[PDB]
C-alpha cells in the first residue's frame, strides 16, 4: 500500500494505489483507499483493511453528526483530534496486528491565508498526530520511495495539476519499488485514485486524468 | 518467483521470470533464473538467491567434471541423483532459511523415442525427486498460477514455439496473481528468460521472440 | 471446501462442493454449503463447520428480522455491513481456530442496470469486505485453483446455464488439485449444490443439470486426456 | 498413502496407491510405491517421499550386493533384518519429520510348505518388525480402512486372481475414506500398481488388468 | 530527543530540539516540544509522541480548570502534584512502551525572594518528582550531554540572555553526540524552540533569537 | 551508514559518509569506509565494524597474493566469487550480530567496450552477489534514500565528475533522512571519501573536491 | 541509601542520605529522606523514589486526619499498624519493582518511663513491624554497614549531641562502603539531614551542627 | 571506572581511577588501572576485572616477545593490531558477561611529526579498533561524563602539565557523575594514576603531583 498527500498553492491532493494482498498473493486489484470525509477532508488508510475501511466510514459519520447537532462543522483542529482518538481507540487491536494508519488532508476555510490553508495530518498507532509542515507525507509499505520521489520532484509543484502529477509519480515510483503497491495496469485500465481539495471543497479526480498522467509517465520511462 | 518447463513434441522448454524481492521491496528486476547446465539440461531455480545461484553453477561444474574423468557424459537418471543428492546435503541449512528448490529439464538423448525424450524433473527438499509425466511442472511462489494457467493451455502446445508461447504465458499469468513474480517490464524492456532443448541440445532463445510473444499475451487481454 | 460464485448477463450463480474433512479422512460426503439466505441473495461459507452453519442461520434471521420490524427490505449495502459484522464479531474466536469465512451472492432489486445488477461480496475475517468486480470469486482451500479456472473460462459465460456449467467446472479443478474439496461421485451419484440468483429471485438449481453439466465435463476430459499425451509420450489408457 | 499386502495359496500380493501431497494439495498422481526388490521380494513404503525412494532403491542394492559377494542371496530372515537396520538407522531423521514406513512381501523359497511360503513383514519407526500372521496388512494414512474393509474380504482370497482383487478394493475403501490415498483415475487412466510374487518370482501387475478390477469394483458399486 | 531547562536571575528558560524519529529514521524535523501550559510554567516531555502531547494539553486544561473553578491558580506544589499524578497514571501504559517524562519549569509568583523563584522540576516514570537544586535539568536521549555541557556553562548564566544561550549550545552539544537529538539546521531554517519565564510570565522566545545565537555558537566551533 | 556507487561513462565511483555510531550515539565522525582494494576495485563496507574493517583488509591481502603467486591478477568474476566466499564465511556470525556488507566497484580492465567496462557488484549475508544493471547501487541505513535520490539524478551523470557530484548529493539524502548516515560537517570540515576508477586505475578523490561539491549542493537547497 | 536511627537518653535521633542514583549515575546530591510526619514522629524511606514520598506525605495526612476527626492523636501502636497497613498495601507494587521501605522513630508521650519513651520502628515488604530494642536500626543497601558501625559505637550515646554525632559517622560509614549512599559532600556543602525527637517534640537539626560533625569524623579518619 | 587519554604537543598522557565495585559496594581503593605495556605505550582497561589484567600482561608480554624474537619492535600499526585479535579473541567470553574493553595511547617514534606523534586508540568488543583524531577518549562507565568534561577544557591543554591536569579533571568530573568511578580520596591519600608518554618513553606520574592537581581541581570547585 501506498498513499500519498501534498499541498500546492490554494490546495491539497490525495492519492492512493489499488492493491490489496495476502501474503505474496494479489488479492484485489481496485480498492478504493482514499475518501472524501467531509466538504473540505479526505481521508487515506493503510493496513488492516476492515479497520482502515471502518475508521473512514466511522469517521465521515461522526463529523457529519457533529455539524448536523451543533450547526456548524468541526474546526480543522478538532478534526484531526476526533481522528486521532479513533485511533489511540484501536491501539489494543492494533497490537493485535489489527494496525491500520490514516493520512489526513484537508482545505481549512478559516485559515488566514488561503493559498496556504492545505492541510497534511499524519497519525501514529498510539493516536499521535503531527500537521505536516514540510509539504507531503505518505503512509504505507511504499511510503519511504514515494517520499523520496516526492523530495526531488515537489519543486515542481505549483498548482493542483502540477500537485496531482507529483502525486501519481509518486505512486509510481512506490510500485516499482515495493511489490505491495499497485502500479497503473493499462491491460485492465486501472489506476490509482485521488481527491483535490481547495477552496471550493473536496473532489475526486476523474479517472481519464489519472489515466493521461500516468500514462504520460510510462511513455516517458519507456524511453 | 516462477520458474516453468513443459514438453513439446521433440524436446523440451524452461523459463523464468526476473524479479528478486527482500520482503515486499523489489530488489531486482534482471535476474536470469534458468541455467543451461550441459548440453542436454537446463536447471531453473527458485528459493533463497545465494544457494539458488550456488546450486547451479555447483551442478553444471559436477556434469563436465564427471564426463571428462569418464569420456562420457551420466546418463539421465545419474544427473537427476546428483541433483537430488546436492538438495538433500542443503537439507540442514534450508531449515534455518537456506532453502532453494530446482527444477530440472532436458532431453535424454539415449530416450528410444525422440519426440518423447523430453524430461522434466521435480525436486523437494529433503532430495526427493519425480520424474514428471503430466507435461509441465512449475516451482515458485508463483507455481499453482502458473501450473492452473499451463492445465487450460497445455493443449495448445505442438512444438517448440506453441511451447515457448504457452510457458510465457503461465509466467505471465502468475506475476498476474503473484506480486513476488515479475511480469514483462515494456518499459525498461525486460522479460523472462527461456532455453529450449531438443535432440541439438540446449540454447538460450533470444530475448526478440520473447518480447514478441509477451507483446501478443498482452495485446490479447487488452 | 471450495465455493465460487460467478456473475452472468442478468444474475449471478453460486456453487459449493459437498466434502467435509477431519484432518486427512472424509467425515462427509453430502454437505450443504451455499444456503439461500433471503430472496435476493445467497450465502456460501467455508471453514469450522459449526460456525459456517451458525453465521448461515442467524444471518437469514436477521435479514428477515429487519424485513419484518421495517416493513421492506435492507439494501443491498447494508446487507453486507450486517455479514461483516457478524464476521467481525467471531474474530475471538477464529483466531482460536474457531475460523470461518463467507462468500456472499446476490441481486440488487434496486441497482440502475438490470444485466449487471449481480452483486459477488468477500469477507476476510476480521470484517473486511470487498465487493468483486472482477466478475467472479471463490473461497476455501481450493479457492485458488477455482479462481485460476474461471479466469480462462469466464469469457464462455453468456448467460445462467453458461455460467453454472462454468461454475461446476471450476469446483472440478478444484477438485482435482485440492483433496479437501469433494468432486463429482458418480457411484453415490453426489454433486455440487449451487443457487441461481436473478430479477426473479433466488432458486436452487435441480440436481439433474447439475449431475448433467457434471458428467459432461467428465466426459470431455477424459476424450482430452486421450487426444493429448506428454510432449508426444501417452503413458496412460483408459481400458 | 495405502500400501497393503495379503497372502494368497502359493504367493503374496502387494499394491499401492498413486496419490502424492503437500498439505492439502494433490501434487502427483502417478507415483509408484511399490518396488521389486529381488527376484522375490517387494517393498511398499509410506511416510516422507524422499526417504521412501532412498530405502527401496538403498535395501534393493544391498540385498544383490550380499548375492554378489557371497554367492547365495540372503535367507528371508536376513532379507527382514537387514531392511529393520535401515529403519532404525533414519529413526533421529525420522523424530524430525522425516518419517518413512516400509511394508515387505515375499516368498520364501527355502519355507517347507509351498502354499503358506508367502510373506508379510512390518516395520516400526525404531526398526521393530512382526512377521505378519493374520494374512494381510497396510501403511499409510488409509491403512485403518484398508484393513478394516480386507477383514470383511480376505475370506474370498482363493489365489492370486481373487487376491489382487481383494487388494485393489482394499485400495479403493481406502482412498473412498482417506483423502490422501488416491482412487482409481477414469479420466486419465491411472490406477494402483501392483506386485505379485510366487513361487516363480516377483513380477509386476499389468495396468490393464488392474482397470479391469477396479472398473468391476466400481460398476459393482453403483 | 534532549530538553533542557536552567535557572537564571530572575526566571528560568526551557529550550528544545525539533526531531522526531522512526528508528534510525528521520521523520520529523519541526516539532514543538516546550509548551506554555499556563501565564507561570511550560513543560517539555521526551519519549513516546502521543502520550508527550496529550500530556501537556490535559496538563494545560486542568491547570486553567482549577483556576476557573476556584478562582485563583494552583500554587506551585499543586501544579507539580498534578503532573506526578498524570505521570504514575500512565505507568501501566509505560510499561508496555508508551512511555513519555515531562520535565517542568516555571515561576513561583509567591516565593519569598523574586530572583530565585525559578522553578526546575523532574519526574520518573512512577510519578516521583524532584524539585531540581543544582541549576539546570535535562530529559531525553541526549539529556546527559546535555548536562555535562551545562555543567561547565552553567557559572556563564548570569541573567535570562545568557541563560537562553546557553540553553542553545547544550542542545547543540546533545545535537552533536546524540544523533536522536537535532541540531540547529542552517538549510531549512530550523532552530530548537524556547520558552523564558520570569516575573511578567511565561513568554516564546522568537526563532529569530535562537537563529542569531544558533549561528554565533557555529561561528565560533568554527574558528 | 551508506555507501554509494555509480557508474559513468568510462568508469566508476564509490563514496562514503564518515559516521559510526553506538546505538544513538555518534562515537565516530571521520571513519573511512571506502577503500582502494587494488589497482581495478575499491571496496565500502557497511554493517559490524570490526568485521567490516577486516574484510576490506583481508580481501586486499588475498587479490595481491593470488597476483603474485600466478604472476597475474584474477579476473573480475574471480575477484567478486572472492569477495563471496568471504562473506559467506561469516554467516553464522552475522546472525549472531556480526553482519557486514559489503559495496564491490570496479572497472574491467578485459571488458570489450572500456567506456561500459565499469562494474558495480552487491553482496547479501549469504554471500549471494549480483552484477548491477540499473547504473548504480547502494548499501547501509541510508541505502533506500540514497538510491531514490540516484534513481532521480542519474540521467545527469555524463562523466566522472558528473558521477561524484550525483555520488555527493546521494550521499547528502541518506544523512537528511538517516541519523544513522552523517552529512558534510562544515564545522570541522569533514567530507565524504570517495574512490574514482577508470582505465588508469583507482585513485582516492581529494578532500578539497568533495567539500566544493558539497557546498555547492548545501548552497543550492538553502 | 541509607537511613539510620537510634535511640538516647530521652529521645531519638533519624539521620538520611542525600544520595539517589539511577543504575550506576548520580541523579541528585540534595534529596531529603527524613520527614517528620507528626509532633513526635519522623519517618525515613529507603527503596523507590516515588513510592517513598508518596508514603510520608500520605501517612502524615492520616495521622493528623485521625487528630481532627477524634480530637486526640493516634497511640504510638495505632500509628505503627497505620504505616504498616500503608506498606502492605504496596505490595503488590512492590513485587513488581516499585518497592518501598520505611523506617519509623517516635517519641511516646504516653510512656511510662520518659528516658526510654524512644521507639524505633523497622517494616517489611509484606507490612509486618518490628519494634526494635536493641538501640538502632538501619535501612537501604548501606544498612548492613551502618549496623555494624553503629554496634561498635553504640555505647559512646549519652544524650541527643553523641546520638547524632554516631548517627552521622554511621552514615560516613555506610557512604564508605556503599557507592548508592552519599558522603558528606564538603565542595557543595551538602550534608545528611537529621530529625531530633524528644520530650519537647520532632525537631529538624540545623545543617551546621552535622557538617561540625561530618567535618571532626573525617579530621578524625585523616 | 573511568580512563581517559588525551594528546598534547609532543606527546600523550593517559590516566585511570582507582576503585573497584562489585554491585552497589565499593570493593577496592586502589586499583592501578593504567600500565606501561612497553617503552613508547599505555594501555588502560575497563569492564571485567580478572581479564582486564589478564589483557594488559599478556599483551605487554607479546610486544616484548615480538621485539626480541625479530630484535626490534613492532609498528605501531602492529601493536595495534595484536590489541585488537586478543580483543577479537574474548568475544564469546565477553558475550557470556567477561567483557573487558582496552584504551591504548602511545607515542610513535616512526612518525614523521614528532610533536603530532602521539596515539590514541579504542576498541570494541569484536576486536574493531579506531585511531582517534580529536585529541582524547575514554572508556568505562564514566567515559561519556568524562569526554563532555574534555570537550570543553580541551583547548587548555598547551603541553605535558596542562594535559595532566585536563585528565585529572576529567577522571574528577566522572567520579562526580558516576558512583562507579572513584574521585581523589583526601582522607586515604589516594589518587588517579597517570602515564605520560613523549620522546624519551613512558614514564609513571609520580603521586605527589597528582595530589596536587587534584586538590586544586577541589579547592577551584569548593
Ligand atoms: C496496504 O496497506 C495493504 C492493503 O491490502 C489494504 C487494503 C485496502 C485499504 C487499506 C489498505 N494492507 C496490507 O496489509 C497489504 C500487505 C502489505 C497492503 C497491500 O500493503
Ligand atoms: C524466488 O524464489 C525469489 C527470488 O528472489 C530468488 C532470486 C534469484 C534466483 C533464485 C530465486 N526468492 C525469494 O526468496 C523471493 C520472495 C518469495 C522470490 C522473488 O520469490
Ligand atoms: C471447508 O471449508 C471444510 C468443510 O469440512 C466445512 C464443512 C461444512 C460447511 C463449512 C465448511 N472445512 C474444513 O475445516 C475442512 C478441512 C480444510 C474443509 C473440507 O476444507
Ligand atoms: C504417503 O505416505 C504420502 C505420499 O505423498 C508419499 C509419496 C511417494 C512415495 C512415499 C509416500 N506421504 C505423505 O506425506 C502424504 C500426506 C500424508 C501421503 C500422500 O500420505
Ligand atoms: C524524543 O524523546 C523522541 C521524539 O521523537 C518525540 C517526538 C515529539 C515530542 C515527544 C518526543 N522520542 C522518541 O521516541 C524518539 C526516539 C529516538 C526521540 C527522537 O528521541
Ligand atoms: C554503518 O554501517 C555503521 C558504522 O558505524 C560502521 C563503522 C565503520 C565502518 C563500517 C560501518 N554500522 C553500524 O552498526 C552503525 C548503526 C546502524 C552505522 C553508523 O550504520
Ligand atoms: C535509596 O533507597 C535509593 C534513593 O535513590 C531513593 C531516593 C529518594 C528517597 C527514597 C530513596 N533508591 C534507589 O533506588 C537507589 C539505588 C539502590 C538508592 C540511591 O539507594
Ligand atoms: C571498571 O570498569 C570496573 C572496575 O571494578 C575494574 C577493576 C580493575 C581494573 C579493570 C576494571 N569494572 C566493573 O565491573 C565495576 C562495576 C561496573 C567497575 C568499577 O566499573
Amino acid at each position: 500500500t501506498t498513499i500519498v498527500a501534498l499541498k500546492y498553492p490554494g490546495g491539497v491532493v490525495m492519492a492512493g494505489d489499488r492493491r490489496s494482498t495476502q501474503g505474496n498473493m494479489i488479492s484485489g486489484r481496485d480498492v478504493r483507499k482514499v475518501y472524501i470525509t467531509d466538504d473540505y477532508t479526505a481521508t487515506g488508510i493503510a493496513g488492516t483493511a476492515a479497520v482502515a475501511v471502518e475508521f473512514a466510514r466511522l469517521y465521515a459519520v461522526e463529523l457529519e453528526h457533529y455539524e448536523k447537532l451543533e450547526g456548524v462543522p468541526l474546526t480543522f483542529a478538532g478534526k484531526i483530534n476526533r481522528l486521532a482518538i479513533m485511533v489511540r481507540g484501536n491501539l489494543a487491536a492494533a497490537m493485535q496486528g489489527l494496525l491500520a494508519l490514516p493520512l489526513l488532508a484537508g482545505y481549512d476555510i478559516h485559515a488566514s491565508d488561503p493559498q496556504s490553508a492545505g492541510r497534511i495530518v499524519s497519525f501514529d498507532a498510539a493516536g499521535g498526530w503531527n500537521i505536516e509542515e514540510e509539504g507531503y507525507q505518505a503512509v504505507g509499505s511504499g511510503s519511504l520511495f514515494a517520499k523520496s520521489s516526492m523530495k526531488k520532484l515537489y519543486s515542481q509543484v505549483t498548482d493542483g495539476d502540477s500537485g496531482l502529477r507529483v502525486a501519481v509519480e509518486a505512486l509510481y515510483d512506490a510500485a516499482d519499488d515495493d511489490s505491495a503497491t499497485g502500479g497503473p495496469d493499462l491491460v485492465r485500465g486501472i489506476f490509482p485514485t485521488a481527491v483535490i481539495i481547495d477552496a471550493d471543497g473536496a473532489v475526486d479526480v476523474p479517472e481519464s486524468r489519472i489515466a493521461e498522467l500516468a500514462r504520460a509517465i510510462i511513455e516517458s520511462r519507456s524511453g
